[PDB]
């Protein structure tokens, strides 16, 4: 039933399909932008780090992130901007033990996934452009339909 | 000295002007929007006005608010929200005998004046995409540069 | 309650209000895109115009068109592209004898009035960027709220 | 001389050249659209399939589509709409015992071979938006240009 | 023939039209950005300026510029930055006894006039946002398309 | 660090990054267009090639190109025309003995090196619309963020 694994790439994922991106590694998960008014990256802290300036390459640039991470589980923190001239901060997070990161262009919005795993749940963000966001995504990645979203749900909180 | 006064208008503010209008009646005073996570309208009540549920057309939509003013001085009520999904509420106001209110896009945020003229200061207004928010402005209106601050602020408390 | 009427003007409308324009000649009604994927020119067609050829300014450009009108009332006739290259075509007609054309931004798509009057109806026409479309009007026109599009559509229909 | 096989994939497929799909099993071919007016999903059919209601996975909706195919070969539907909010219909069809299908963006227009093998022929279909068709393909495929469009009619009819 | 003349005013030029300024002091005659990569603002100095810093107020600062005029006609001054964090340098100056200056958003380019009348030739300036390059205009001036530039040179040249 | 190899595709590259194709036949190297104001196609000519037409197929169709190499080192030819009503010109060419070719989409223009290794340089070609500039690639290839753009001179340069 389930479409992937997909290998990393850069596409413009299609309108009402879930692009679901197994992480693999402490650095930058991927990273979306439609190049007029929406850019975000999202990068993986491993558990138990003291907060720390780090270095990250989004975007085509070198940006340096102050970033921490308590708790036991990976946190997938989403930096957002919405032009070229604005420092990026961090929108929303999503604390995992599963390394699943979701997202969804549906109904003009850019949908994700957010809180802790095994009770994440979906938020959505604005944009003037949805179809023109483009994505690259560093890790191996699944499609999934949103008419199966529920699906989609529970391999965020619970696994593949 | 003054650069105004302008007509009613739609149009996208400049960086780091403060627009600061004059209004005239007892509704809707201007409408600002990035249509991604800022939506304010001011509203004006007119001195000793018991409570009241008034309709008002914001954004395109027939809106009814619960007004009230107890004062001698006119009441600008701050609408705001920052999603096309939430209802408003009465963020801030400026109780004022000028009339004057102003508005003001710079360093990534939305600045007002509230209080009690003439002793009104500016508050800031946070959003995620200052450049994006354009106004519909309903009475006439100057431009004032905000190296010339000091001077709005001399308006806004003491009149023109 | 009918607000305006504005002189010509170029601006980019807010999201949710129909913008009704009276148009007053036989050119160019108006001009509306994002310079992106969305291109669409209204010319105004006089009674009784045997098909000929007339040139057009429309954005920036002298373009020819094929144009004829048998009806008693004048046609307005929505001409379109999605890309600087391609070339214009008839997507829509709105037949009058108020001479009032309209145009509305809302649920990310366009909505204009066509059909013959007075039984003008709404049509939607897609594109990836609503919010960045401007219009350059090339006559008097009115605001009206989308909460009140019943009396845009009497005036359409029936006048002012 | 062929230019693949290339893996399943989703991207926007450049003007000028022949996508050709070699199909695999009888599930959706490929999904291809523009978002604005133009949405096509191919499905196959097995040899000698009686009347029935099958559940296919289009532009991430589950879709019910009644399916017939009474000949010894395959048969390609080609469901069609130019609205998000119209029910699909079976547009063409494509009856092959090659399995291959071909799509082809060029002069403004979407070009798809229909008829039976060894006698299928190109048609094509219109849209306001050619160059942001984009495609999903769910099997192995070839690029051919259409230059070369002879060869690829040679393929469609007589399999490689 | 001739659009306009309009009333001071800040708006989104359209693309493919040139904006023709007809200055009437010794002020800042136009500021135009995208906030992004382009700051250009226009000082009108009269003749015979001997070498000397005047204060401006360009995008709501108080900047002095280093400014001159040895010769018999008004000199207009490009100012340029392309980062908030860069300092103005004189990028370009027509020298005109006719006191219009020209503007032009064309082919992701900004496009003005510069040299001495009668002689004065138009030149190019990249931008990687031509979209949203606004401009407030401090003193009447007149639309025209880009496909009577021919026009637009004359004026320019030898006056209205 | 490099990131890569990555197979022969269509697709659009993401702004700010270079891409890192390296040649390993006498072909079209890679075919780059967005359908409105860019079409350039890169041919590799062998060393001690004699001045003679070879026929390519580029976006689609065949055409002949007037090719030279009077060196020991690869020349990499690139064909360029402004328009689809356009013929291709030679516009620049890169003398290589590393194979490598490179092209950057950032600040509104398209980048490429030309010149001869091991000290070839960039250059710069205008676009009206950055953001549809799609490639097909027929080699493997490498992608570079920009901020390593010392390290993608060095590749060009000096090779992996």
């Amino acid at each position: 039933i389930l479409d992937g694994p997909y290998q990393p790439t850069t596409f413009t994922p299609p309108i009402d399909y879930w692009i679901l991106i197994n992480s693999n590694t402490n650095g930058v998960v991927y990273e979306s932008t439609n190049n007029s008014d929406f850019w975000t990256a999202v990068v993986a802290i491993e558990p138990h780090v003291n907060p720390v300036d780090r270095q990250y390459t989004v975007f085509g640039e070198n940006k340096q992130f102050n970033v921490r991470n308590d708790s036991d589980k990976w946190k997938f923190l989403e930096m957002f901007r919405s032009s070229s001239q604005n420092e990026f901060y961090n929108r929303r997070t999503l604390t995992s033990d599963t390394k699943l990161v979701g997202i969804l262009k549906y109904g003009g919005r850019i949908w994700t996934f957010h809180g802790e795993t095994p009770r994440a749940t979906t938020d959505s963000s604005n944009t003037a452009n949805l179809n023109d966001i483009s994505i690259i995504i560093h890790s191996e990645f699944y499609i999934i339909p949103r008419s199966q979203e529920s699906k989609c749900n529970e391999y965020i909180n619970n696994g593949l």
